[PDB]
């Protein structure tokens, strides 16, 4: 699918959610940059003020740009599996707080990445972290390591988010996932390594709907 990324490709990022009964809804667009791991968007709350803080929501709100060196293009499933796509599949469990389920397809819709996600937030604490928003809007970087799952022909990942709480403290936020592919061509599953994530939010001077622009350098690692 790496013939797919070799430019820039635009994306559009769809996103219904729910959490203790609350809905909102968010939409983002932008770009991806495969061959620098460099992804740039904005998104916009479309259904008033976000329920839950923005930097919570960023490892749901598109993987295939990784930046996968020349070394080890045989272990990029995401791509692999383009333009068909996959689903990717989380649990994101915040630690003494409540969880998300988010359930996501993506794949090409005519030339765009499209990523299309179902969140659900069950058992939250109205005065905690995340309802009470005490959290700093900024992202904290991590190394998240991927392992084929051959029942299922595509991979998993399990890591931790940790969120700067205002105070100084730190709101944990465990997350479990999966990836398998839509289509039916052949992918390569890939032996274990590793994606380093970096991301700095922003807002828009000129916005004033609830928004974030985040900048993302994605990059493989953890071969020969």
């Amino acid at each position: 699918g790496e013939e797919l990324f070799t430019g820039v490709v635009p994306i559009l990022v769809e996103l219904d959610g729910d959490v203790n009964g609350h809905k909102f809804s968010v939409r983002g667009e932008g770009e991806g940059d495969a061959t620098n791991g460099k992804l740039t968007l904005k998104f916009i709350c479309t259904t008033g003020k976000l329920p839950v803080p923005w930097p919570t929501l960023v490892t749901t709100l598109v993987l295939c740009f990784a930046r996968y060196p020349d070394h080890m293009k045989q272990h990029d499933f995401f791509k692999s599996a383009m333009p068909e796509g996959y689903v990717q599949e989380r649990t994101i469990s915040f630690k003494d707080d409540g969880y998300y389920k988010t359930r996501a397809e993506v794949k090409f819709e005519g030339d765009t990445l499209v990523n299309r996600i179902e969140l659900k937030g069950i058992d939250f604490k109205e005065d905690g972290n995340i309802l009470g928003h005490k959290l700093e809007y900024n992202f904290n970087s991590v190394n998240a390591y991927i392992t084929a799952d051959k029942q299922k022909n595509g991979i998993k990942s399990n890591f931790k988010i940790r969120h700067n709480v205002e105070d100084g403290s730190v709101q944990l936020a465990d997350h479990y996932q999966q990836n398998t592919p839509i289509g039916d061509g052949p992918v390569l599953l890939p032996d274990n390594h590793y994606l380093s994530t970096q991301n700095a939010l922003s807002k828009d001077p000129n916005e004033k709907r609830d928004h974030m622009v985040l900048l993302e350098f994605v990059t493989a690692a953890g071969i020969t």
